[PDB]
């Protein structure tokens, strides 16, 4: 069968197919082209999915769930599912395992349980169009999405029958649509995503070569409290404001005025950016000892636009970071993406366009691209679709240099990403106080034949004596290829850590020559592994021995760079005999000759 792609939002979502070669929005069995992402149990025993859920959610508030994005994935007692706990109409409560979990009529329900029943939705929707059944999917995720979260999407697509063949960040799917049927040439993208739930932005380049497109992420960030719903409760405190100030009467303590109130508030911001000005009407909003009470207050544009300009000044220097990170100006920018139904507003297109110089493009549907992509997506895994390619796979081994010169892995080639491996190691000198962590890519076992992608110092190791301190090096690529590198110092707690560009990058000319230069090599740079391996337990012992001190010394330091093992194993023995005949508050004795395993770390 046929991949379909899900856009799964905090508010909605939206399903798309490849047909043939373009890709189609599908129209739900309400005739709509995005769903909300709203789940509710009525009092008579049926499950509403979509628009029939929306529209009873503020007379069942308790068993209407929206908003699970929030949820899905993490602990009850994270501060954000904490804050979220009291402002939800619906029960949020711990799960055994202390997964935040909900509950309605009595029946406890993972967040996973609730997000299925829109993707069986999404499912059925698809399998209307296409006649036939529908198995496999690409859902999307945001970017800032960690290990879990994405585990969770993934269960949920499990449990509505669906078999997730791939996840994809949001951004990167917005590219995937916009990037099929480009006018032709390479370009820099920076996408802006702005939902329900969150903001992110990304820098991409699409690049073109013998007609194949390949899509690479130079930076990518955004801030995770910023959506929506931010804009809604800007406009929610206004009219509490404005109603205690016009008829003494604070309606924070009304739940059933506050959930008529937070959708009246976000119909209002959305006619404000269509409208100059609009009216909030609500009879029978509350009441006190002296009858009913009726809300009807104005709001313009240009005070709508005081209320929640604070939020759209502060997503500016989030691009900001997204450009130093990516080595770029503004002005190296060709095209810039709007994704989101937030977008819609004016002052957000107007503020963005003002920072970049130019006009975001008008041929990208905010509330569709991110679907469209994850179709796209579809399509490739299917082989319908060909000029697209996306490297879900290290192209080539990771790891740092160590004493003597050696390569040493940390993610081996081919290995599927996200992925993120650690491992510790010491320091190579006696009362060595920092350590170099070398950044390397490459498969050579000499350090200097492989390519350098940055380095940095971690400072601050009490003087010890060599293999005593650990040192935990932690190499983490995130979904969307960026390679994160962070030593710390397991004792102290020290932490010190950088980000490496794709641009400090090999390209695939040079990464096909890797591979062929290292298997002619495969007996010499094994050779080069095992002259280090002797040469460093050798000048082991006669820094062990000068320190000792305070003999054939300077006729071993020529024998350790002649490139022989029994040339060093014999000013081994010759120093071994020039030294064979003639406890306090800090560091340990030795006291016996066993040594450990950890790998050295120069300085
Ligand atoms: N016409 C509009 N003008 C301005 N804002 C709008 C408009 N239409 C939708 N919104 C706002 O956009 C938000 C929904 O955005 P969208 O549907 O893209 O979010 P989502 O993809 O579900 O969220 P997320 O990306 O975090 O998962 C709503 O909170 C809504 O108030
Ligand atoms: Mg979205």
């Amino acid at each position: 069968g046929k991949i379909i792609g899900i856009d799964l939002g905090t508010t909605n979502s939206c399903v798309a197919i490849m047909d043939g070669t373009t890709p189609r929005v599908l129209e739900n069995a309400e005739g709509d082209r995005t769903t909300p992402s709203i789940i509710a149990y009525t009092q008579d025993g049926e499950t509403l999915v979509g628009q029939p859920a929306k529209r009873q959610a503020v007379t069942n508030p308790q068993n209407t769930l929206f908003a699970i994005k929030r949820l899905i994935g993490r602990r009850f007692q994270d501060e954000e599912v904490q804050r979220d706990v009291s402002i939800m109409p619906f029960k949020i409560i711990a799960a055994d395992n202390g997964d935040a979990w909900v509950e309605v009529k009595g029946q406890k329900m993972a967040p996973p349980q609730i997000s299925a029943e829109v993707l069986k939705k999404m499912k059925k929707t698809a399998e209307d169009y296409l006649g036939e059944p529908v198995t496999e999917a690409v859902i999307t995720v945001p970017a800032y999405f960690n290990d879990a979260q994405r585990q969770a999407t993934k269960d949920a697509g499990r449990i509505a029958g669906l078999e997730v063949k791939r996840i994809i960040n949001e951004p990167t799917a917005a590219a995937l649509a916009y990037g099929l049927d480009k006018g032709t040439g390479n370009r820099t993208i920076a996408v802006y995503d702005l939902g329900g739930g969150a903001f992110d932005i990304s820098i991409i380049e699409i690049d073109e070569v013998d007609g194949e497109k390949t899509f690479e992420v130079l930076a990518t960030n955004g801030d995770t409290h910023l959506g929506g719903e931010d804009f809604d409760s800007r406009l929610i405190n206004y009219l509490v404001e404005e109603f205690k100030k016009d008829q003494g009467i604070d309606l924070r303590n009304d739940p059933l005025a506050m959930q008529r109130l937070k959708e009246a508030a976000e119909k209002a911001k959305i006619e404000l950016s269509s409208a100059q000005q609009t009216d909030v009407n609500l009879p029978y909003i509350t009441a006190d000892a002296t009858g009913p009470k009726h809300m009807n207050i104005k709001v313009t544009r240009a005070k709508l636009e005081s209320l929640v300009e604070d939020l759209v000044n502060r997503s500016i220097e989030p691009l900001k970071v997204a450009l130093q990170d990516a080595g770029l100006s503004v002005s190296d920018i060709d095209d810039v993406i709007l994704v989101g139904g937030q977008t819609r507003m004016p002052m957000v297109q107007k503020k963005v366009a003002e920072f970049f110089g130019k006009e975001p493009r008008k041929d990208v549907n905010p509330d569709e691209a991110v679907a469209i992509g994850a179709a796209v997506q579809g399509g490739v895994l299917t082989g319908d679709v060909k000029d697209v390619l996306l490297l879900d796979v290290t192209p080539l081994s990771l790891g740092i240099e160590t004493m003597g010169g050696v390569m040493t892995t940390l993610i081996a080639k081919n290995t599927t990403i996200p992925t993120k491996h650690s491992q510790v190691f010491s320091t190579a000198e006696d009362n060595q106080s920092a350590v170099t962590i070398h950044v390397l890519q490459g498969e050579r076992k000499r350090a200097a034949d492989n390519k350098s992608l940055g380095q940095f110092n971690l400072d601050g190791i009490n003087p010890a004596p060599r293999g005593m301190p650990q040192i935990e090096v932690t190499f983490d690529i995130d979904a969307d290829g960026i390679l994160h590198v962070s030593a710390k110092d397991k004792n102290s707690g020290k932490e010190q850590k950088i980000t490496i560009k794709a641009s400090s990058g090999l390209n695939e000319d040079e990464i096909q020559k890797m591979v062929r230069d290292a298997e002619a090599n495969a007996e010499a740079d094994r050779k080069f592994e095992e002259l280090v391996q002797t040469r460093n337990q050798g000048d082991h012992l006669l820094h062990s021995t000068r320190k000792q001190v305070e003999s054939a010394l300077t006729a071993l330091e020529t024998a350790l760079k002649g490139e022989d093992k029994a040339a060093i194993e014999a000013k081994m023995q010759e120093l071994a005999q020039v030294s064979q005949k003639l406890q306090q508050g800090g560091s340990a004795q030795q006291q016996t000759t066993g040594s450990g395993n950890r790998l050295l770390l120069t300085g």
